[PDB]
């Protein structure tokens, strides 16, 4: 198994995947923090404070009250500042031909700020030939959804081999998975897993943990995702840094 | 088999599916405009000109370049003129909790004026769950995704199985399904069918059609989704028109 640092070289490493596994590598951290708010500000303030902490800071621009193209400029800035990716965590899920305009235009422009948007593989591969027609001439990266964290998730078996296999035939654009494991064995391609907390538990909507040390150590996954586990609690900063510590030592034990 | 103006009365119909039945039935229209438009003034004079015509205008609410909420409200007073529904093409495809702020919340306050909105299910029934929890209170209906119209489409089978038993266990909130065909027995449930043109072909991004023909007459279900096929005409009325009457006759000769 080789390092982050190692990985960020491979021969078939997409270029903001290997970005991404040197900030890692620098600053000890396989955290991305869920920034699930709706006040501009909070999403500032968090990204500032949280921003040594975390090697990705992920986005959902339709839940931002006040979004303007100008807050994503101030988060760009954070994130040049801090090193860390900013993630558009939009599921793209349609035909080709609308999610190409979904990427690029209407209010958000996605593709101007996020250095990783997500798809759904459920549509077929028209769906990541529609986004990499936008995706590629701005030198993004984008993530196919293999498994999903939630009661009654139906991407399992062959809807997740399908996901793997369309990442693999796509390796100019697509920079690797959400997923609640490792799923492919070649390791130029990113595993981030949602769903995590450090205690059992769940929401109420669906949801369930389970924690750094599980998805990192045993399930073999680089990066793990965290919202709540960070937003509600008070320190905010305290939060980040647990759960950072957590999934740097078990990815640190699983190198061995 | 019941007409439309039949099921709009039937016992377990939902409030929304038994209006939009209705001016299905008055207005000799089972057509959905897809309004794949860029400019507010365009899907404004397509909604005026094509309101007498559809039985419903279908939003990519996040292409629009020039969207805010009184857009929305020139909209709304066209749907009202002309009697069609409007439905919001999201596709929400995350955990519940996400997506009820997705639903109600940010720049766009879908629930605020989308009539319709649909769902994939991949993320199991949470997402249902979670988007009910801000329609229901806002008198609003749901469409399932059970089957989709484009190459590599994993919508089949037991995924279709699985879309069909979820819609028909929140009927409370969920309406019908986007589908190629009939999937639900319940004539309670609306099946609307995009990929659809008078022309055999498809696109460039695994878009695939069928004719109205086809989908409503062989293939049993009750709503065209047409985009292209009117919107790139020179003479959208008259496209319209023949999209219309293709798929309303289907619709009488399947009665007989
Ligand atoms: O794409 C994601 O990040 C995602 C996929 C998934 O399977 N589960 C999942 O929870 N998410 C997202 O990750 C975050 C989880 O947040 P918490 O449950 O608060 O930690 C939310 O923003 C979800 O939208
Ligand atoms: O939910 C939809 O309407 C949808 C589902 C599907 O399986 N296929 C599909 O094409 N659509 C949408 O319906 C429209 C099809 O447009 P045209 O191919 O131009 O007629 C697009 O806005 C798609 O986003």
């Amino acid at each position: 198994e080789l390092s982050f640092g190692a990985r960020a070289e491979l021969p078939r490493i997409h270029p903001v995947a290997s970005k991404l596994l040197r900030l890692m590598q620098k600053k000890e951290t396989n955290l991305c923090l869920s920034a699930d708010v709706s006040l501009a500000r909070e999403l500032l303030q968090l990204a500032d404070a949280l921003g040594p902490s975390i090697c990705m800071l992920k986005t959902h621009v339709d839940i931002l009250n006040d979004f303007t193209l100008d807050v994503m400029k101030e988060l760009i800035t954070l994130a040049k500042c801090h090193e860390f990716l900013i993630f558009e965590d939009r599921k793209f899920a349609d035909i080709g031909n609308t999610v190409k305009k979904q990427y690029e235009g209407g209010i958000f422009k996605i593709a101007s700020w996020a250095d990783l948007v997500n798809a759904h593989v459920v549509p077929g591969s028209g769906v990541v030939k529609g986004l990499q027609e936008v995706g590629l001439p701005l030198h993004r990266g984008c993530l196919l959804i293999a498994e999903m964290s939630s009661t009654g998730s139906l991407a399992t078996g062959d809807y997740t081999r399908a996901a793997v296999r369309m990442a693999e035939e796509h390796s100019e654009f697509v920079v690797g998975f959400i997923s609640g494991s490792r799923v492919s064995m070649k390791p130029e391609f990113l595993h981030l897993t949602p769903g995590v907390q450090l205690e059992a538990g769940g929401d109420n909507l669906g949801q369930q943990y389970n924690s750094p040390q599980e998805v990192i150590g045993k399930r073999g996954s680089d990066i793990i995702i965290v919202g709540r586990g960070i937003i509600s609690a008070a320190d905010r900063l305290e939060a980040a840094e647990m759960y950072r510590k957590a999934a740097w030592e078990a990815y640190l034990s699983r190198l061995g």
